[PDB]
């Protein structure tokens, strides 16, 4: 099953069992992604920083492997995994990764 | 109710909400930012710099932070600042964030 | 009269005018253009690097401000000014910029 | 021939005998590439990282010139060359490249 991410006009698109594999986090728990659902478009939509989000798709895709893209802000970033609920598993990775 | 803003053919997408919230910008005015409405399209279209606009639409949905992507030069960005009025809280904030 | 770009699915859209300014260029002549209508998507299509063409487009914007984007190579970025038919001035300006 | 790649949602035009010069690659070969293929959208869909794929596409339409993006850490790079199967050929040159 194919499924559109909207983030502020740029979609991405993936697989369900993409995201289902990390259920809990906010993108792999039906529960808390259907909140964002959009009805009209049938897509998921999110009014949020747009460059984060190739690596946020990625920690599904890549079984993990959670990198802060180049062009994107330590602290933008960092309030991105935030909100889409990455875990303290992988907020340890990160900060290990960044310093602090 | 959902905003489209095409930037030379790269769409973003927002509620009307969040560019209101800075009503004294170019986006966050009616006035201002009807002047760019593509009545064919149902858009605001901007012939303008495209990786300037990420930062531009995220200093609304982030309330207030600016800042230049590192793959846009200093004046480039300088240039769609000041084109889209972010005001001068916001400039001088900017200002110090890069020197001058 | 809108433009539509597409270089390797990636889509620009700009005015004529602001093409036809720069009219020793590539997009700027319509006999040059013209070779690269696409008339089943009413497209002007290249099949090139993706990248590079934020910067192509901004030199006819801008009025000629001619800037490598930095996640494109010296090398690869050369290749597409030259395709593009910037100018030798522009090209004498470029050189400047990055040694040679 | 016009061929749509869907990364992720980010959609790559090329043309088929941009693929096919290089037919001991994933995309340059019909028995491979096929696989990907997506009926409902007369698409090739790869569930993967998207910004190395200007990388990918750009090697073909270059005749074998590959770069990684600097957006794009090496490990993930190289993941992505490896999958695409560019041919050891262009893996050595990639690796003098970047040290290893």
């Amino acid at each position: 099953e194919r499924v559109v991410i909207n983030v502020s006009g740029l979609r991405f698109e993936t697989q369900l069992k993409t995201l289902n594999q990390f259920p809990d986090t906010l993108l792999g728990n039906p529960q808390k992604r259907n909140r964002y659902y959009d009805p009209l478009r049938n897509e998921y939509f999110f009014d949020r920083n747009r460059p984060s989000f190739d690596a946020i798709l990625y920690f599904y895709q890549s079984g993990g492997r959670l990198r802060r893209p180049v062009n994107v802000p330590l602290d933008v970033f960092s309030e991105e995994i935030k909100f889409y609920e990455l875990g303290e598993n992988a907020f340890e990775r990160y900060r290990e990764d960044e310093g602090f």
